[PDB]
Order: structure tokens, then sequence, then C-alpha cells
């Protein structure tokens, strides 16, 4: 019943499906999504181009006015929507996951399903309502994704708090991103963790345990969870959680101490009435609700009864203004565990002063509160001296808010050239894994036909070990966060240098070959000047050129120059660990998890490099008729004609007079046998015999074994390697 | 357990989606299927182009050859494929459904999941392998789809038995056809079926109540059990089964009792070793197995070995050969029950002669055998009719097994015009929806302008009924057997006139101006003729012109001529009834059931008319801002300016002033408050609701509300609608 519709449908998809009989089969639904098509906008529309021409300034302004202009059917706290605002913002930034670079703000998932039901993100329905009428006034020049945050930001400034600044830049998406690994519990919050921790219910011991790359105590929320672990309200254990979640989301204690006190320097928790009273979240509730949900059904379910996570605390005197307040309460009041009036655990100074404000009734005031989650910074020895020494120095406390809450919201948006507006913070940092500017002159097309040439007959060289360099420094791209790619030549430098999955003695020579070829170049051609980068991908690409024409097709691939050499000190070594593969398909290294089959390892990569299905399979197969494994082995190699771009990994492969057979225990190697000879002709990977398995695969591995189909397999093949070597190329107009 | 994986997968989708949290919610998953950049041929590859420079003559030699080289790995009986790859041809074709118009073989969806994997087309993967090395010749210029029809076609001929012809053009499609409704039972046959029976197991009462628009009598069967209802090898039951699905199927007693008796001339059944000996399907086996299933571990699993449906029948002495043996067998034989190798349910003449050939020993030899689902044609009093003038008459099974057979093969190819090839049978057939010759030279631009003017200018005529009728007109389209639509004119004629979606008393006199028009040009232009047809489109289409003119737009609204005029005798009502909607979203029609909401009803309508989420999104607010509703009503019609192509549907559809409550008790009806005045101003369907609903629907209309988005509204709005006029148009080369 989980996962089932008591009422089935039998239209617009209803009935039971392909992967309801096969559950455990290959699904390329993650390549299928996104497609231009289903964009409304056109798949051709440049948003980069829109929000330049937007009148940045007015737009903050209205965004400002806004916050102090109340709604009658969701009236603003202290007449002031600030801190309801920045909740949005730091909700919508604040499921990023630093390993997989999954979540963040950057796609605006918020609006669609998952998020928009999410426990955690209760009543963000109607802050994002709010905001609607800003959006609809400016229309496609600022993107939901980026009003989202700019309204966060905004907030923080129109309180008194002065940010760093702010860079906008996040296309908007269409559809609800199901490619994202959020856990694998069939429960929410106050539930859905037994499988995050393997079952285990020992808060203290299990908190550094939690399932990667999950950065959330619960399914469905941000990061931990308000009345301490499992509902605990224990802070020592609450601050454990806090340091595991924050920590998989890239920060560390300085900027999560700063966070979460900048935070709750703003606004008021909501706990009112008993849960009984909520109605179906968004993506449950009925017509009428139009979009939104949580219908509390007490007096008109909002203002003095406005009810969301439970709790009711006010953390500060002045909650619609910044100040020192959060910290100040924190250490100073003696903390008493109480009840809300929903039944939920928080902390209250019951002899403290009785001067914090009513959000309704300004002759009404309440005690100081506190959440489990808050006293944590006070009950762990790390955060205790940050806190302390806070207090004494709220500067401090300003300082490294401002730069966390400016990494919070821009984690995910990539490479600097990506950032737009007049506001975009001149501080290069080292989450933005920046560039420097190019050295000399760029090359023209005479410089890379001289360049080629040299290339493909420079000592160390050749088509095969070129064209796997190439994709090995490619696949670092993954466009959740628009980290990795080929500028900046990162292969070069430490980690990706001495991955395993480079084979590093082999990618040093390759190195220093390519280093010369530069040498040769910079030292010669006036002030004209190559990076590393470039030749990179060039050596590739012509490698790829020659291919083709050995192949028997005569094609011009394209190049586009431009990319620049990255410093190791813009190159964090923790950082870039990050993008290291478990498993490549390309080069066919590497070998699945318990949980993710080889195979499946592909399909994800393929879909954080935005590729389709054909895309895909050309460029597998493209790359084992090119020799270009990591390791230069046969494994996949289906061919007598290495380094010559033909089908033949394809031909061979639905050969039915081969008959394929495992080989290791692991599942993971196959051989091919010639049924006639009885002879081991093959030997081939998870990854090659997949497209020989998977219907829709195979399918498409048909298409490029057909007669005829020689240069049609070339033609696409080039397309996808374009696309691939340029999915960074941010620079570019 | 169902439905999910032991191992939960953490990698390209894996972990608690969506639709497990909420799987009631509107799914748009139908409407993001076969788009073309999943299409490894491109979007621009046109198959009729490629076709026509086949080697047509060249193809039907190799498919010829391949029936007598036996390949080591799954050795043909009798020396000869032909009886299995006839059999993979009928399975691609069977599982056509005439209610919906969905299955056929016209996708070549076989080779996807879930039929690949269906219990009743086990092996068929072997037989789909051995045709591949003549794909892999012809390359693009034959489809898998034409390809596995084509080779049963010739098999049929190759052992004697000449076909009316046959048409090429199935273009392929590229992923598993999710839309499809193939019930809701979690099993396979032999269970697959309480549901679709609403848990009735009395197999004589309950055959003529399967539930629609369904055509198998269990999950994963293509018609029927052939073990008899429910396995129970009783022929009398299983007779009322096979009429009901092959009606389901479209076919009538005298085409079923052809293909049937027409069929099992040929070939034998497989149920050699019990079915513990049998690995996973396709889609479960390993990759060692490479797309292949059901393996098959006694000796090489193959020849004497061959284990498909568990039952052990030859039907007749010369299975590769045309005969009439099949009726001499079951109506002069004397039939006893009895069990094949596997356990299963067949029947044996006992004391019959001993001389029907054993598949891999030409000196071996059987008594005869027959299916329960055999005996079922002499046990009905019409099926026994047949059989017996059959016997006497085999010529009349001939006769009526080529026309059977070339309607399974083409009833979901469409229009006559998409055929290919240089054999397509010169008879028109009813089931192909047939359309006349064009008569008088067709209009030229300055034509259409006088025709636009002309029609805009007449009594009766306006904006709204003009948009109505022509989108009621086209979108009886349905991409998925490529009936319906505006050529033919058809809503002139029954049953389409008096459909009461379609306003019959409005619809008559709209059609009766139309007819003035007509008349008034006909006769006054030379040889220049228009049709009925085209003026119905060319009427909204100009009604398209001037609402956007009326908005201060100046937009050219795209006409493309030469529609013709269908007669009555070209219109069979009940083919046609199939195509009544019981809701339409874009004229605010009707209602859904319980098992298909409103909203999901205007989903698959979309689907089947190959609509993008954006494209039904800006369909739906500018009929609305038409007032196009199909009784003229204000339902959804949420606008001060009606008639003029505006946003404002969306524009006041998310007016938060505006607060929507339900009116009655079923949640089809909405009013629409102004919060501030307390007044009702608007009311609303649920097909007008949902786009304010649904989050991804929402973020469509959000971008038709936006200021400055007019003009691109007018230009999207104008896109749809031409592309919803033209989907009939084969005729036009692309
Ligand atoms: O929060
Ligand atoms: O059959």
């Amino acid at each position: 019943t989980f996962g089932r519709c008591a009422v089935k449908s039998n239209q617009a998809g209803g009935g039971t499906r392909s992967h309801d009989w096969w559950p455990c089969q290959l699904r390329l639904d993650v390549l299928r999504q996104f497609q231009p098509s289903q964009n409304p906008l056109g798949g051709d529309f440049d948003y980069a181009e829109a929000f330049q021409s937007l009148d940045y300034e007015a737009v903050k302004k209205d965004i400002a006015a806004l916050m102090t202009e109340s709604q009658d059917w969701w009236p603003a706290d202290f007449g002031n929507y600030g801190g309801l605002f920045v909740r949005m913002a730091w909700h919508s930034a604040g499921t990023y996951r630093a390993m997989d670079g999954r979540g963040g703000g950057g796609m605006g998932q918020q609006r669609f399903a998952p998020l928009n039901s999410w426990p955690d993100n209760q009543n963000l329905d109607k802050a994002r309502r709010l905001i609607w009428p800003i959006k609809q006034k400016y229309g496609n020049k600022i993107s939901w994704a980026d009003l989202m945050l700019l309204t966060g930001n905004v907030a923080l400034e129109n309180m008194g708090f002065k940010t760093l600044g702010f860079g906008g830049g996040r296309a908007d998406t269409w559809q609800s991103d199901e490619a994202v690994y959020w856990g694998a519990e069939t429960t929410f919050v106050p539930q859905g963790n037994d499988v995050r921790y393997n079952n285990s219910v020992d808060i203290n011991a299990r908190a550094d345990k939690l399932e990667k790359p999950l950065a959330a105590t619960h399914m469905g929320l941000i990061y931990v969870n308000p009345e301490g672990p499992n509902g605990t309200p224990d802070p020592a254990a609450s601050a454990k959680d806090i340091r595991e979640a924050f920590g998989r989301m890239g920060m560390n204690d300085t900027e999560t101490v700063a966070l979460i006190a900048g935070g709750h320097a703003f606004g008021k928790t909501h706990g009112a009435v008993k849960g009984s009273n909520i109605g179906p979240a968004p993506e449950a509730a009925d017509l009428g609700m139009q979009g939104l949900g949580w219908h509390n059904s007490v007096g008109d379910g909002n203002g003095p009864n406005q009810m969301t996570s439970g709790l009711e605390v006010i953390w500060t005197k002045t909650p619609t203004k910044w100040s020192n307040g959060y910290l100040e309460s924190l250490i100073n009041n003696n903390w008493t565990l109480v009840e809300s009036p929903a039944g939920a655990h928080q902390w209250e100074a019951v002899n403290g002063t009785v001067d914090y404000p009513d959000p309704f009734d300004k002759t009404k005031f309440r005690k100081a509160t506190m959440l489990t989650s808050d006293l944590a910074l006070i009950n762990d020895p790390e955060y205790l001296k940050i806190s302390q020494r806070w207090l004494e120095h709220p500067e401090e406390l300003a300082d490294a808010f401002a730069k966390a809450w400016f990494k919070l919201l821009h984690r995910d948006l990539g490479p600097t050239t990506r950032y737009l507006g007049p506001e975009v913070p001149k501080e290069s940092f080292i989450w933005q894994d920046p560039l420097p500017a190019r050295e000399g002159d760029l090359i023209d097309d005479a410089d890379v036909d001289k360049l080629k040439a040299a290339i493909l007959s420079t000592d160390g060289l050749d088509v095969s070990k070129l064209a796997s360099t190439a994709m090995a420094c490619a696949t670092t791209y993954r466009n959740s966060d628009k980290r990795g790619g080929c500028n900046g030549a990162r292969i070069a430098l430490e980690p990706q240098r001495n991955w395993v999955s480079n084979n590093p003695t082999q990618l040093s020579a390759v190195l220093d070959a390519l280093k010369k070829v530069q040498s040769d170049f910079n030292g010669s051609n006036g002030n004209k000047k190559v990076s590393l980068a470039d030749l990179i991908v060039l050596g590739g690409t012509a490698a790829v050129e020659k291919a083709a024409k050995d192949a028997g097709v005569d094609i011009k691939v394209p190049f586009s120059a431009g990319r620049v050499d990255a410093t190791q000190e813009q190159t964090d070594v923790t950082q870039f660990s990050y993008l290291e593969p478990q498993a490549d398909g390309f080069r066919n290294y590497g070998r699945g998890t318990a949980r993710a089959r080889t195979e499946e390892i592909m399909v994800d990569k393929a879909s954080q490099l935005t590729l389709t299905p054909p895309e895909l399979t050309v460029l597998v197969g493209g790359m084992r008729a090119l020799g270009a494994n990591y390791d230069g082995s046969d494994v996949g190699v289906f061919t007598a004609n290495k380094g010559k771009l033909t089908p033949d990994f394809f031909v061979n492969l639905v050969d039915m007079n081969i008959a394929w057979t495992a080989s290791g225990a692991d599942g993971e190697s196959w051989v091919g046998t010639d049924r006639k000879s009885r002879s081991e002709k093959y030997k081939g990977s998870r990854a090659d015999l997949v497209f020989g398995s998977h219907a829709e695969l195979r399918a498409i591995a048909e298409v490029y074994a057909e007669n005829g189909n020689q240069e049609k397999f070339v033609k696409d093949f080039v397309a996808a390697w374009t696309k691939v070597m340029n999915l960074d190329r941010f620079d570019l107009k």
C-alpha cells in the first residue's frame, strides 16, 4: 500500500507499469528529464540575457516593500515577512550535499514535488505565493530560482544585516528532479531514518554514521530535528547531528554556528495548535487549495493560530532587526524543558525577563525560548568556544555569517562567469573553484591547425591516450552544482592527477608531453599563449578527428579555445575529492557497490553530464573503438582496428556468433566466446554488456551496428564529444 | 513487496520518489514520451523517405531465405521458422484494443518492456533475434515495426498462402509506452485477472463482462487462455472469452474463426519440459543473456526441449504448408482431455491416425492434438456453423483469412496515404476510415483569404463557435492508431453530428453556414473547389487570427488546404463511437469517473494528440479566452474580453484575490469568489483548476500570466493550434 493509490486510475499512465513488474531493471528516466520541448520558455531561451535587462535595483525595492505589506490570507508576524523569507531562502539552498553535489537552490526545485511538500517546508507554500506578484511583474527576466534566494538576501538587508552581495543566473527548471537520492525510507520525519542509520537508535554513537551521501537526519528535513535526535531533547546529542549534517553540506564549525546564530536572529517558529488541525501537504491537497497546503482549521488558520513546526519559540526581543540577542539569550539564560501549545519539546527561561514581543499584540510579551538544536551550540566544546567568542565579538559573527550565507546561496551556481548582476562579491572564494584570467592572446585557427599536427606527432601521445585523457578531465563535470569539467586543467593538479581512475603514471607522461607542446608554442608565437587546458581538449579532439578520417569519414571536429589553467591554490584537494568517480563507463573503470550497479553509476553520471540515451550510447561505443580505457586494456575493445572511429563495438557486441558468460564471481567480468571455434574472443564489463542487454539501450546499439550507419555513427559521436567537452564553458557567450 | 526491488539502489533515480509519496497525484509522464532528443535517428528523420529507397523485393527474398536457414542456438521446427514468424507478427499486431486504439504492431513495441516479457510472448525474443540480420542489412530503410509484420506476411506467402499485399510506414519508437492501461492486476497469467472480472470466477457467466477497454482475459496474454478460462478446459466457455476478446480487438465472428483456423494451419506449440526448468523473462535476465530470456536448462534448452506455452500440440500433418487440415482434424476427430509433458490441459484424438510429423525426426509421428481454445470453435453455435461451412468450402476460409490478416496487420497504420511499398492492396476497407479523391483544383492563398473573409462575415458564425467546432473536429485524432482528425469532415456525419459533446443543435447551424460559404465559392472560382473539411478548419483558423488581431496582435495563422469530405458509407458508426469523449478539457464538456478523473482524461487525450505540457496548457487557456466551450457557457471563461486571444484565463486563475471553493458533491464544479467584495466572480471545472493546482502545470500557467508574455502567449497558442489542426495530414509531404 505504500506508494499505491487506493483508487487505481485507468488513464494518463494508470495501470501496472514496466517498473512495477521489474523494479530492479535499469531505468533511463534520468536521461529523459529537462528536455527542451518541456520548457515553456523554449529550448533556446537565454536567461542570462533576460536577467541582464532586468532593473535589478527596482526588483529589490519592490521585494523590500512587500515585506511590510501584510496580506490578510497570511498575515505577517510583527508586520514583517522578513523572517519567513529568510527561512524560504535558507530551505531552498539548504538541501545541498557537497559530496554528490545535489540539492541546493540552483534549480528552484522547492516549487515542485517533493520539496514543496516536505514537512520541513511547511508553510513555505505561503512564502512562495507572497513573492509571486514580483515574479509576475518582472516575468522571464527573473527566475523563481533566483527570486527565492534574492528575497531572503533582501530580507536580511532590510532587517539591518548587510550581506556581501548576490549573484543571479539560476535558470528555472520545469519538472521534478527525480534523479536525486534523498534516501530509501518510506516515511517522513518524525520517522524517515531507519535506513540512513541502519536501524541504530543510539543517538550519540550513530551520529557520525549517517548514510552517505545524505545530509539530513530524517527524510523530509533540511538538516536536523529541532526537538533533538529522534525527538530526544538532548542538546549534546543534537550538536553531533548538527556537525554531521552541516558537514555533509560543506560547512565547518564556524560556518555552522554563524548560519544558525545569524538565522535565528530573525523571526520566530510556529506551534499554536496541535497537528490534527492541519490538512494535507500541497501535493495531497484538493484543487480548491490551488497549490497551497497544510490548511489549518482553527480560526482562519493563520496569524495567532499559525502552525508550522509545532514549536513556539521567539529567539530575540527584536525579531525584525539584526542583533546579538540570540547568543546573549542562549548564554545568559537558565533553560528549562517545556511543552509548546502543539505539544513539542522546547526550552524556556522561566525566571527570565518577560519582554519578548508577541507577533500580533504589541501589549503582550513572553519569556525567552530556544530549541534543543539551539542549545546544541553551548553543549559541544567546539561550538561553545565559538559562541563564547562571538558573544563578546559580535562583529566576528557578522563577518562569518555574511560569508557563510553567501556560500550557502551560491555554492551550486558554478563558476564565477555564471554570476549575474551588479553586486557580485569581489572576493574569490575557494568553494567557487576559481579560475584566473587568461595569459596572453587567444589562439586562432592557424594556431589550432599547427597545434593539432604537433600533438599527434609528440613523444608519449597517441589517439587512445589523448581521447582517454580528455574524457577523464571532462567527466568530472556535474550539472547539479556546475562543478568540474575541462576548464582549469584540474586533471593536472591534486587530487585528480593521482586518482587511480586516471592511471597516474600514464597520465604524468601524457601531461609532460602536452606541457612540452605548450612550452614550444608559448616560447615562440609572440604574445599568443596556449593553456594546458586547451591542449588537453584539443589533443583529444584532434585524435577523434583523425580517428574519424581513418574510419573513412572526413569531418571537421569543432574546437572552442579559451580555457585557462587553474592553480593548485585554487584547487582544494578535499573539495575536489568529491568529484572522484567510483566507476566510469566511458573509460571502462571501476565497479559498483552493494547499493548501485556499475551500469547504474554510468546512467547517473550520464544524467549529470546532461546526456540523452543516444548520446551516452554513442560515446561509449566510440571510446571503445578508440581504445580509450583508463588502463589501456582490451576490455570492451571489440575491434581489430583500435584507434579508428568505427562502430565495431556495436557490430561485435550484437554478433550472435559470440556467446557471453560470467567470469568473475562479482558479476563485473564477462567473456565473449565464438560459438563456432569455441575460442575466447573478447572480455567485457557490465558497462559494455548493458548496451546489448537493456532493451532501450540495445535499440540504440542496433542503430549504430546497422549497415550504412558508419558515417552517422561518426557524426553523432562528434556531436556528443563536442557537447561533453564544452559543458563548463560558461565563459563563452 | 510488489513493484519494489529487494536491493534499493541509490543511483540513477534510486530512492523514494514523488510518485511514491503521493501516488494519486496527476502525472505528466505520458506527455514527455517519444521526444525527438530521445530518438537516435534524429527529429528530422523521415522514415517514409527512407522506406521509399528500400529494395523491398530484396528484403522479402532475404526473409524467405532465412525461414529455412536454421540457427544452432534456436533450431527451426521442421527446418522452417515460418510458424514462429507468423506467431511473432500475430502477437505484435494482436495487442490492439479498438475502444482506445492502443496496442497493435504500429510502434514495434514488442521489442521493449513490458511486451518483450509478457508470458504470452515467451520465446519471441528468439524470433526477433533471428530477423535482426535483415534489419542490420537494410538499416534505417526498414523499421523493426514494419519488419516484424512483413516477416509474418512473407512467411505466410512462402508457406503457400497468398496474402492481399502489405503496406509499410510504421516508424520505430524508442522507449516503452507507459501510457497504455493494460489492467490494474499485480500478477500475470495464470493469475492477472481478478480486477478485470471484478472478482467473478463464474467463467461462462462473466465472459461478456470483461473490464473496458481491455481485450485480453488475463494480464500478459494476447487474447485468451489456451487451456480455457482460468485454465478450466471447457471449450464452450472458452468460445465466449474468444468472442469477447476478439470483439474488443475489432474483429467479428467470421474474422475470428478465419484468423484462428488460418493461423493454426501452421507450426506447433511447445511444452516439452516443466516450467520449473525455465529462467527469468528478458527484463529479469542477467547481462549475459543479452536481451533474451526464458533460458531452458534441459539439454540445450531448444529443439526437442522447447518450452513456450506448456502445451505440445501440432495441428496439421503439414505444418509448413497451407492446408485445411485444421478444420478437418477439429471436426472429424473425437477428442479426449489429456496432459502435455509440462502438465497442461490439451486434447488428443486417441483413436486417430498416427501421422502428425515430429519437428526434429522425419521418421517419427504422433496423433492429432488441439487446444481447448481450438475446440471452442465447434462448441459455440455460431462458430460451429462457420467452421462446418469452411470445412466444405475452404476457399471461403482463404478469402476471409486474407482479409482478416491484412486488417490485423494494418488496423493501426492510419489513413491509406500512410501505406508504403509496391503491394498495397487496392481495395479500400471500412476499417481504414477511407477518404475519397479530391474534387476540383486546390485553393490558393488568395482563395484562402477570400474564404476567411466570407466565413467571418457569415450570419451565425462567430469566433467562439468557429474555434469550438474546429477543435471538436480535431481532437478526435489519436496517435496510437492514427484515427480521427479534421480530414473527412466527419463531424458532419453520424455519429459525430449527434454527439452531445458537439452541441448538435448549434453544430447543425454552424455547418449550414459553412455549407453556404462552400456553395458560394464552388462553381464561382473556375476549377477551384473547397471542401467542408477545409472550411471547418479554415473557419477556426480565421477565428484565431481575428481573435489575435482583436487582442492587438497581427500574426499569420498558417492554413494547410487539401482536406476532403468523407461519405457516411466511409464512416462506420461503431468504429467512430469509440472516439466519442466522455469529457473534453478544451471545450469544458463532461466529467470523469472514480478511476479516471476529469483532469486525467484531459492529460490522456493530450498524449494522444502528441501534446507537450506547455502545448496542452496554452491551448486550454486560449480556448477559454475565445469562449470556445461546447455549449457557450462561462465555465472557465475567466476574462472580460471573451473572443480576444489573451492570457486572461491564467492571469485570473492565479489572482490571489479569488478564493476557490467546491459547489457540488462530486468535486467537479468550483466557484471563484472575490475575497474583498465577497461576490461570486467565476465558475470553474476540474479541467480549469488543475492548471492552478498541479505544480508543473501551474509553473506553465505562471509563464503565461507573467507581465511581458502576452505576445509569447499568442505565438505559442497559434503554434499549438496549427499542430493540432494538422495531426492527420499524412497526405502532405513533411
Ligand atoms: O530553519
Ligand atoms: O498464437
